[PDB]
């Protein structure tokens, strides 16, 4: 009974129709605003096609809200940093693979030239 | 002027001493709790070594808090999904590069065998 987007208990839970995954209504709608498709599912989904489901000191409460906000901001930051680093590594690997493809082509051409010269006797 | 962890105007801004980067005090302290070093800097940072710097309607405010939380949660989700996908792509590139290196070795051996066979004639 956890939202697949937030990992929390939804207040207005909705289940997809093309998949069986549960979401918080406002979160999945704000996600479909840009993409209009399920998160892993490649197929797009219409808006009225998510089946709905039914079911301390104030300064300290503000402090708790602020602490959770800080945690979310730091998590976003660290995930973006890891993403940037792995993107750099992927670009380096692609560069090296392009170089390897060129040298493979050169070796194939040289090998075939030598084999054809050998077939000539 | 902007915090490097949150991209927001800090109310208690602190600049690092080992680097020249600005942070919100509570955010950088909560970051140093686990790691105890600056975000790009491998070197660790002491806690009293961050130089400090000197200087509506409630339902709508709760709605704004809710919208900001939704935005942060969707950003975290999308960033983690992109991170996983790029990690998969990097692993695929590494496997493909190992295959390319093996093919380079085999092609070099065949090319040299053919060239040596031609050197005999």
């Amino acid at each position: 009974m956890l939202c697949a987007l937030s990992g929390e208990i939804p207040e207005e839970p909705v289940v997809s129709k093309k998949t069986g995954v549960l979401f918080e209504k406002r979160l999945i709608l704000k996600y479909l605003e840009e993409h209009n498709n399920i998160e892993p599912g490649t197929t797009e989904e219409l808006d009225p096609e998510t089946d709905l489901l039914p079911i301390t000191s104030i300064p300290s409460l503000l402090k708790a809200f602020q602490d959770e906000w800080d945690a979310l901001v730091l998590e976003t930051y660290t995930t973006r940093e890891q993403l940037a680093r792995v993107r750099e590594e992927l670009a380096t690997a692609l560069y090296q693979h392009d170089a390897a493809v060129r040298v493979i082509a050169r070796l194939t051409r040289e090998r075939d030239e030598a084999r054809e010269a050998l077939a000539r006797l």
